[PDB]
């Protein structure tokens, strides 16, 4: 078996929860103590706002919560967790050091990588990106044409797309006096091409993200871009005016085309999806301003701080991933839905289905045995108060048990009509929890039909359609604003859970082993779509897909 | 038990998949069989392009197909299907007919609500729509200033915003002439904010859709877009150049303030969800053209045909729907993956998260008996390859099964770079069903790893973190060209697949009672907000969130 399945700490949970589970009712938990909110929640004071992390309405109590506790301390956490911050290679697979930790170390305490204090790089990087920031903003940054910059273009894909693109979109209110920003990242040619035809080449600046510079996509991307560039500017010094490069990969960017002095390294240690803090950020220091993607590293070093120096059972993280290892591991839940009541965090969601699902959607232990247990969930969502009018209905009265993490800054970005908006925003997010818990029973129910004038027949008729069971648990993030170092906080509080959970499970977080085999079958098809000839190489099914594509890809609509 | 459970076809495929699931394996199935990819897939021809629908990458055989049909038919979908599109008030929650149908009901063949054809009424109001694409577009109407209209702006939430959006993303190419469009739907302040920022009230015309038109969200953002819009015109009058509505409710249009001729009707047999055909399409036809949209009307009724005429073994719409049900009711698959390879259907899966999960997130059954089965699974998914980059490395690699469709267009709309890019596009597309059929042997594994100069140690220990157990399945739904046509077959295809799914597990695709209790709530809470006084009026989560509120809001950061 497997190091979580084999632990007695775990067979006593699971245990627990076979003979007493049906027994949690979340409405009569309320009733009968006062204190339970007080009691399952952390008001957490940052200096810089508070973050209130209310998991009161989860179907825990005392002694679930003290043997989720205990089985922490068991399967090693506090251990592994300072392994990490040691620069321990805990990527083991990979014999990696990860620090993404480092990456925001404010604090500037010495971090040794094979002997090595890797903080002196960490900070010249920031101050090449600090200096780089106030060329482009100010506007002395000049195009081959000698015109100031307008446009900052990301190229990249995953770990080099969705945190710059999740954090720019986050912190839009942030951004006055930078350049537009444009993501660049599918390789269907419709995102390259739909962006370059709203730019010019005098006046936008590409940022060509990529950790390995071998990701065919953002490769192709890249080029793409040098030949639209490159027809224009027809002069290949210009280059060196418009393009940078971040990456590990200094030959790669080099083989490219990229000035040594325009790249922004970073490091083997620094995971894509952990990437942000990193060099890949530049697009949003780029937008945002380098003192505000200090604060975002700032409120990223307070939360580090806190999972580093609490005691487990007041710790974020660690309690945010045990409720997790509860509903994934005992009731079986395949998914969790993060729901933030947030235009700007539209694309926050997206964000955490690489973070925590290309970490731990894993199935081999640190052992070598295979998983004999659940890992990773799906993770999904849309902004509140949207779902509601789109999926909520099965959240409520569909046959799956999701956990919820509902998040909302108290203070709006835009309080239009004297607070109007925000009002019912909160209102939403506040009821909809509520509900979740509560539910209405049949009696209650009936009371309704029949101050509806219901007849007898119509009432029993509706009757069972109106009923909610309940019982649906969720976690209430609330925070004060949502400003660069809060944002910074929350995307760290969530990381830390997904190293808690996979140190649990005994997986490793930090590899992505996963994606291999697709690149290598697409490399395989590549030069069989070229020509009229039928492939018979595949199983029927991709053959017969090869032949539908020649068939009708000369067909005119 | 309920009527799925209790019905003898349903037991013999649940008694044969407990026996005999097992030993289904996808690279046996291909092995032993080369017409698989033949007898597996439909090829549809359109007249205006072909939709292949390919399911043989699925665990399924001959037998389990023909188990699966006879189920269909057992549990009355044949009937079901003809009360629909005959008018029978199949929504019996409601008492309401189920007429999507004749929103793109073509050949104009009479379709009775109580005895009285719906669809002199249905065409008056594209008459009405088509005039009004004429006026807008050609520019002869005018502003309060006289200027032509240069944007559009949709306010409406869930059903009145998410088929707009996604139809206007998808068929962007399809807009050259046609006015920019923009979509505010979240309450959130910042929605309509970011949103207004960049108007001008002399050329932006406001289209409030709403079926109800008494939904919260969408009547205090139209309400902030009037009092935005008099700031500047100073002149009641004026309202009616810039405000039209799409509604059922004429008294509430009214109410409002917006003239009787800028109303574009709707009727109640309309659900939301499938509302996008009707006149909440008007943003729709504004900016791809009337003509465009009628071309969507009419996929929509090719597929309604197909639907209609085809015996159940080779309908398409029904076969999906069976596959789904196999992996719900047989495997107990939570969630349902859409990943299309393709950056215009960007908001395709968001779409049929409504579609799908309001329509059968259901647990009550036509007896009013609860189901003691799994209904509607969660939809989730990001477009391709970018989905590869993120959460990819799960669905190969981690514990959970989750049927994915895949879905491209042979046709890029653009060809940049001589085709480069979509001949990426597309070998990653089969690469990835391919991969997750056959996954990666130890064998082939161990090799790799060999050539790649690893130690013995270092080889033993890295190769069960490189297979690919495989055995995965997809769908993968391929098609000429994302066309306005094609893409209403498409959306109609789905529809079609949630009501024979909805038909099999007895319960009401078409109502949406699940979101009564989380509306009531926020009523009750929405005052409470305002001004000092402590909420006790809670359990003590609300109280405590609402504290936090109260205390935070007032904070300087
Ligand atoms: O069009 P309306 O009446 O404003 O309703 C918006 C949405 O709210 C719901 O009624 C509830 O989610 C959806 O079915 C509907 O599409
Ligand atoms: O930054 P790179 O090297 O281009 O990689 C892009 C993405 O591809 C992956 O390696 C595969 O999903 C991600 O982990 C990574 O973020």
């Amino acid at each position: 078996m497997a190091a979580l399945t084999r632990n007695p700490q775990f067979q006593k949970l699971l245990e627990w929860h076979r003979a007493n589970s049906a027994n949690l009712k979340l409405r009569e938990l309320f009733e009968a103590d006062p204190e339970r909110f007080n009691n399952f929640s952390l008001n957490l004071n940052t200096n810089h706002g508070h973050i209130l992390v209310d998991y009161s309405k989860n179907l825990v109590s005392k002694e679930v919560m003290q043997m989720l506790v205990e089985l922490a301390k068991s399967r090693g956490v506090e251990a592994a967790r300072d392994n990490m911050f040691s620069g321990s290679k805990i990527n083991y697979t990979e014999d990696r050091a990860v620090l993404h930790v480092a990456l925001r170390n404010r604090s500037n305490t010495p971090i040794k990588v094979d002997g090595k204090d890797v903080m002196p790089e960490v900070n010249r990087v920031l101050d090449k990106m600090k200096s780089f920031c106030q060329r482009v903003r100010s506007g002395d940054w000049k195009g081959y044409t000698g015109k100031s910059i307008t446009d900052i273009i990301n190229i990249g894909i995953g770990g080099s797309d969705l945190g710059p693109l999740m954090v720019t979109e986050a912190l839009k209110p942030y951004s006055k006096g930078g350049p537009r920003v444009w993501f660049v990242s599918n390789i269907d040619g419709t995102h390259i091409a739909k962006t370059l035809a709203s730019l010019s080449p005098e006046t936008s600046l590409f940022i060509i993200a990529s950790k390995t510079f071998t990701t065919q996509e953002t490769i192709t991307n890249a080029e793409t871009a040098k030949e639209w560039f490159l027809e224009a500017a027809k002069d290949p010094s210009a280059v060196a005016k418009h393009f940078v490069a971040l990456s590990t990969n200094t030959a790669k960017v080099k083989e490219f085309g990229i000035d040594p002095q325009n790249m922004f390294e970073f490091w083997d240690w620094v995971g894509g999806r952990y990437s942000l803090w990193s060099a890949i950020g530049l697009s949003i220091a780029l937008h945002v301003g380098f003192d505000h993607f200090e604060q975002l590293l700032s409120g990223a070093h307070w939360m580090d701080q806190h999972f580093l120096k609490t005691p487990l059972e007041k710790n974020a993280p660690v309690l945010l991933a045990l409720l997790g290892i509860w509903y994934i591991n005992c009731y079986g839940c395949e998914t969790h839905a993060l729901l933030p009541y947030d235009q700007y965090m539209h694309r926050f969601a997206a964000y955490f289905q690489q973070g925590d699902m290309e970490s731990n959607g894993k199935y081999i232990t640190k052992s070598g045995a295979r998983v004999d247990h659940q890992t990773g969930p799906i993770v999904w969502g849309e902004p509140g108060t949207n779902g509601q009018h789109a999926f909520y209905q099965l959240i409520h009265q569909g046959t799956k048990m999701i956990p919820c993490d509902f998040l909302i800054p108290v203070q709006t970005q835009h309080p239009i009509r004297k607070g109007l908006h925000h009002k019912i925003l909160l209102a939403n997010f506040l009821a909809q929890t509520e509900a979740l818990m509560k539910g209405k029973l049949p009696e209650e129910a009936r009371k309704e039909l029949q101050a509806a004038g219901k007849s007898p027949e119509d009432l029993e008729k509706l009757l069972p359609h109106k009923v909610f069971e309940g019982n649906r648990p969720t976690n209430s993030i609330v925070f004060t604003k949502l400003t660069p170092f809060i944002l910074g906080a929350l995307i760290a509080m969530y990381e830390h859970k997904i190293f808690v959970q996979g140190i649990m499970w005994d997986i490793n977080s930090f590899d992505q082993w996963g994606v291999e085999l697709g690149k290598q079958l697409a490399k395989k098809i590549e030069p069989e779509l070229e020509g009229s000839s039928a492939v018979t190489s595949h199983d029927s099914s991709t053959n017969g897909l090869i032949s539908f594509i020649k068939q009708q890809r000369d067909t005119k609509l």
